[PDB]
């Protein structure tokens, strides 16, 4: 069976950090559900790109479990994720079942909000470090992608490909990640 | 007055090559219109991301002229662009007024189809080289971004940030491009 990914899409998400992982994961043969936090209506992202989700989160969360739960960044998107009881339940269940959780840019701050993965080495966007580190519940890294067991984090739009390929490597292995990578013309 | 960009969005466009330039150009303060080739309805991109355009191309083309016309890639998107009389008219008018034309991945093959910028040095995705070079009307480059006067081309999803920043540099200058670049956490 193919691996499955849930990408939780909130108003104010960073559209690059949403689309790059969705696209790359689909290139890797992962079945990706783009789930709208607020419902099935189109989502206005941080830079005004409007993305139509595959499903509401309400519906998608009934079709679990997923091999990865992905949290895009965008400050306002991440705040929305941080405020959601549905997201809290999903991430706690994912942590409890030892499933991967992946978050980029400000996205990792939603892990703090929901008390997920404390003790992990993490990265974030430089501008999100102080938020993430409030209370000292994580150990900070400046690596472009950081993975500490089942918590996978990354820094910003420019690390999105590396983040997505790390997800692919974790789920489908190094060879699939290398095969997906080559046609992308990465630096 | 701010500079203005028209991004022409066709079914089968590469969503990363669509969203990265839109987002980066908006970060640079460019007024970007995402124009749907087929009309104002949501567009299903190559990897099934669905993007809602700002306007139809029919409508957006009445609000010209634009400082840049941007053609995303995606093989099926580029074919759609190549088959469109509306796109032909837009690109011919843009070339005639010495305005920038920017195309990525397979996107440059639409320049061939519409007989735009012959004699220019161009790049494309490696898999689109032979299509682009049919007839020897361009000189090929393996540079990640190529700019020959008002024809700006680039290779693939992984060169999208460099492509977008080259657009920004051309329109708003080197300092604005460097300022936009820094928060992206590029390699
Ligand atoms: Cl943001
Ligand atoms: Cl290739
Ligand atoms: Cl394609
Ligand atoms: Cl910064």
């Amino acid at each position: 069976a193919s691996k499955r990914a849930l990408v939780i899409l909130a108003k104010g998400a960073e559209e690059m950090e949403t689309v790059i992982p969705v696209d790359v994961m689909r290139r890797a043969g992962i079945k990706v559900t783009v789930a709208g936090l607020a419902g099935k209506d189109p989502v206005q992202c941080s830079r005004d790109v409007v993305i139509c989700p595959d499903a509401s989160l309400e519906d998608a969360k009934k079709e679990g479990p997923y091999d990865v739960v992905v949290l895009p960044g965008g400050n306002l998107g991440a705040q929305n994720l941080s405020e959601s009881a549905a997201v809290k339940e999903i991430l706690k269940e994912q942590e409890n079942r030892k499933g991967l959780i992946a978050a980029i840019c400000a996205g990792p701050t939603a892990l703090l909000a929901h008390e997920i993965g404390f003790g992990s080495k993490v990265t974030t966007h430089p501008l999100a470090k102080d938020k993430m580190m409030n209370g000292g519940h994580y150990t900070y890294s400046e690596n472009r992608v950081e993975k500490d067991g089942l918590i996978l984090t990354s820094r910003g739009p420019g690390t999105s490909f590396e983040f997505a390929l790390a997800i692919v490597e974790a789920l489908n292995g190094k060879e699939v990640a290398a095969q997906v990578k080559a046609p992308l013309v990465l630096k």
